[PDB]
């Protein structure tokens, strides 16, 4: 399958050089997968989530995403024209309040509750987390990202905006997880991308077109927006057997386009999300 003119993002993930704008990826789109979006939430009724999107938990007053992030991610992860994983199943987890904050102690009770919520889902082909979100070093944080990957779900999360080693940052600086770096669309390291040795694998994320909030598109910029790249790569991957939730970070970093990011600090992988894609 070949979606023309699609967002460069997309484009990157399946191309071995930059400035293609067509995303080639097996029609399989990540199909049997599910995807958690722990987040502001999921404007679920967005058209673009062709009905693939549904609420499952939140900790606020409200299940809906009144700010806009998640549903940006989760259509990063899964929307039909702003999506790597475009047949995902995606199920949002309210985490952040709608002005994008949460406590680190919600955050981590929806890490585990999707810990545990996938096991009454039908995911034949596994399960992904996608974090975009981050504060400060907090061992409980990373526990928490640690204990989700543990249960078999691919977890991948933002290496954070602060233009610094990652090291200091949560669920960030969890090393069994997969942490996500931000690239741009001339393959330097976006100019806010976190660095750092616990860097797993860059993606996508300056000016980034996704879905937002009242069926509107916008394009945002952040190590969450390529943390769902990664998330929907997961979920296409495991899709097509190639991986598993255990392995597939380790899968992608393998099959990563190597050496092509430029402003990478010497010790930070030059790895960028690759999908491999041959017709
Ligand atoms: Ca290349
Ligand atoms: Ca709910
Ligand atoms: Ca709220
Ligand atoms: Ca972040
Ligand atoms: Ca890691």
């Amino acid at each position: 399958a070949a979606q023309t003119n699609a967002p460069w993002g997309l484009a990157r993930i399946s191309s071995t050089s930059p400035g293609t704008s067509t995303y080639y990826y097996d029609e399989s789109a990540g199909q049997g997968s599910c995807v958690y979006v722990i987040d502001t939430g999921i404007e679920a009724s967005h058209p673009e989530f062709e009905g693939r999107a549904q609420m499952v938990k939140t900790y606020y007053y409200s299940s809906r995403d009144g700010n806009g992030h998640g549903t940006h991610c989760a259509g990063t992860v899964g929307s039909r024209t702003y999506g790597v994983a475009k047949k995902t199943q995606l199920f949002g987890v309210k985490v952040l309040d709608d002005n994008g904050s949460g406590q680190y102690s919600t955050i981590i009770a929806g890490m585990d509750f999707v810990a545990s919520d996938k096991n009454n889902r039908n995911c034949p082909k596994g399960v992904v987390a996608s974090l975009s979100l981050g504060g400060g070093y907090s061992s409980s944080v990373n526990s928490a990202a640690a204990r989700l990957q543990s249960s078999g779900v691919m977890v991948a999360v933002a290496a954070g905006n602060n233009n610094a080693d990652a090291r200091n940052y949560s669920p960030a600086s969890e090393p069994s997880v997969c942490t996500v770096g931000a690239s741009d669309r001339y393959d330097r390291r976006s100019s806010f991308s976190n660095y750092g040795s616990v860097l797993d694998i860059f993606g996508p994320g300056t000016s980034i077109l996704s879905t937002w909030i009242g069926g509107s598109t916008r394009s945002i910029s952040g190590t969450s927006m390529a943390t769902p790249h990664v998330a929907g790569l997961a979920a296409y991957l495991m899709t097509l057997g190639k991986t598993t939730a255990a392995s597939a970070c380790r899968y992608i970093a393998d099959t990563a386009n190597k050496g092509d990011l430029s402003n990478i600090p010497f010790g930070t992988v030059n790895l960028l999300a690759y999908n491999n894609y041959q017709a």
